[PDB]
């Protein structure tokens, strides 16, 4: 069975490996190859700060609220893992600040102990009345595309760094199956209109005597869209802009006066943290991530295609529940090709 | 008036500061001096990771209780503050832990959202089965004698490298009062069985992902004497040691070993942390405070000493409230002299 995965992201990469660490016994030759446009420091996922928390609002899909649950579950499960550092895991508490008062979120009982504001903890944020503080987990994306590679590479799968053009193309060379990784770029290879660029842009400081992550909320401007701060591992990441429809990949200098006086209104210290670097990103947008099967009707025969994408402000957080997932609908295929 | 200030530690430097700014202004000829042998870079004071928290089990002086109490609000009171980063000022959550269940801190309340680990909290460190969990402050004891430093500067304190023989040679040279801030070397000028080096090591270590302290209690070697995770800002703490009456300023291979392997245990990822310092020092242990004034008969008149010292294993958690009192002590000092 020739294997091939179109993307190296979390996701690509993340599924890629739980394919092969689940079905390489089963099948003889497994053969599992990763084409990318762009490749481990290039990606959105390297431009998160990998702070694992779903959206507040349940989800549109109740897999997702799993998806997400088992994910964190199971890089808890990794914390202190003699690996842990290599990943870029490690346990972050923080705040989520709120204007009015709004309901617990579904996955209170998935963080470490969820709670809510005690009102000496908001007097240091005199612009917000209300708001929950739990300790969660962060998994930086850089650090975790890299251990995912040599992890992936150490297991046989090759990359090689190409633009695929089109879904017959990748089939025409032999691929059986065709793992569709591709991020906000999916549409490119089908058309799918419910995919939307999330534009962030971020700025990365150095503030180390900032521990806690700060999560901003406001109606007015919308999901991602105020201040947040989230301590990253060697340095601080400063942020709060989401823009739909937006595919400039490019710092602007507007939003990063917003990033900066957001965040420095927040947490006054951060006014002489030495700016390190500023990015931009696409979030994959979509009403839900398309996860799905799909019979690509080919030449003589088709071709099955599994999609994962559309993960939107929140990859990272729910991207191993996906993979587990793709990987269940992988086993499938091979039941039907009765290859079992 | 004259005043000497006798210690370049945290209990000095901010005892002559609360003096300052409380009487400059009443004092006609109000000359403060700080004589001290060692000063802010090589204090005991300058060996602390800076952690606020205060014994497990009440005091005796139960003012004292309330001194802590003042020191914390001080200090979170300007968390936010343009200077709180050359205060070396910040907050920081973590954990504490237990093996079996047992009462809550009398400070319970005092620091930020305390509360019991939940059993997945617990999970994470096996060899635990019961603890606590808050946020708190770290005021670094070196950032911070150096802000002090310029503080006293700017408002013309007078710092002198001298070691005092006796409280009367400062006294027959022109001392009006004589505040004695020389904390565990007190005695080398007036007995006190009482005082007694509490003699800790300390480890620096560089792993920045570290986001919580995690302290550890065991009955079988009493406090302070248990592995222990300070995340400062440059650079993790690690410790775990406490020697009652041991007076070698010296760096002890067994004691090393001793950290490294018993901090290692408590979190695996320390396991690939570098190791950046290692030093010891001195806790100025005594059943208590001693901080009371004291009528030094020397010739025709005499000359007044407010003793300040004896602060233990808690001086930075506790040096605000102890610099107010000495203060207040002084205050009386003042009107009696006919000079309020
Ligand atoms: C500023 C910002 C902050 C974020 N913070 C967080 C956070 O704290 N927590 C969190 O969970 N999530 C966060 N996210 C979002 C999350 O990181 C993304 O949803 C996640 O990375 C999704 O993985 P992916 O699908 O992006 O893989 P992608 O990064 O989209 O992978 C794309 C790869 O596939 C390749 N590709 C695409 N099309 C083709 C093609 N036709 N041919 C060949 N190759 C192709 C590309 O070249 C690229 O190499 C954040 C996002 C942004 C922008
Ligand atoms: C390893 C370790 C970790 C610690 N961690 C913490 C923590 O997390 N939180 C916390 O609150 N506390 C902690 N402590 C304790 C705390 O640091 C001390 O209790 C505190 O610094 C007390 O202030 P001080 O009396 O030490 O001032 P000192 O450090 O004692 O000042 C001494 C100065 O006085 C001078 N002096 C003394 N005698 C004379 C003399 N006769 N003539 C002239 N000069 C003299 C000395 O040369 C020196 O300059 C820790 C202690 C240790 C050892």
């Amino acid at each position: 069975m020739r294997v091939v995965v179109i993307g190296a992201g979390v996701i690509g990469l993340s599924t890629a490996l739980c394919i092969h660490e689940r079905y390489h016994s089963v099948l003889q030759p497994l053969d599992i190859k990763v084409y990318a446009d762009r490749f481990t420091p290039l990606t959105t996922t390297d431009v998160a700060a990998g702070l694992w928390q779903p959206y507040l609002s349940d989800p549109n899909n109740p897999q997702e609220a799993d998806w997400s649950q088992q994910t964190f579950d199971y890089l808890l499960s990794h914390v202190h893992s003699p690996n842990a550092e290599n990943l870029g895991l490690f346990l972050i508490s923080g705040y989520n600040l709120f204007h009015e008062a709004i309901p617990d979120p579904s996955w209170k009982d998935t963080v470490l102990g969820f709670r809510k504001l005690t009102p000496r903890e908001l007097d240091m944020f005199p612009d917000y009345g209300y708001g929950w503080f739990h300790t969660s987990l962060i998994l930086e994306g850089k650090n975790y595309l890299q251990w995912l590679t040599e992890r992936l590479t150490e297991r046989g799968v090759k990359f090689f760094q190409r633009k695929v053009e089109s879904f017959e193309e990748v089939a025409r060379e032999g691929a059986d199956v065709i793992v569709n990784c591709t991020g906000v770029w999916a549409g490119a290879l089908q058309r799918d209109p419910l995919l939307q660029p999330g534009r962030g842009q971020i700025m990365k400081v150095d503030a180390p005597w900032m521990k806690h992550f700060i999560l901003t909320h406001d109606p007015e401007r919308g999901i991602y869209n105020s201040p947040y701060i989230i301590p990253g591992t060697q340095t601080v990441t400063l942020g709060g802009i989401f823009q739909l429809g937006n595919w400039s990949e490019l710092n602007n200098i507007q939003d990063h006066n917003t990033i900066w006086e957001g965040c420095c209104r927040l947490e006054p210290t951060l006014k002489n943290a030495r700016i390190i670097g500023e990015r931009t990103g696409f979030r994959p947008v979509r009403p839900q991530i398309r996860l799905e099967r799909e019979q690509l009707r080919t030449g003589p025969s088709n071709t099955e295609v599994i999609h994962n994408y559309g993960h939107g402000g929140y990859g990272l957080t729910i991207h191993w529940g996906c993979a587990l997932e793709a990987a269940k609908l992988f086993g499938r295929i091979l039941e039907e090709k009765k290859l079992s």
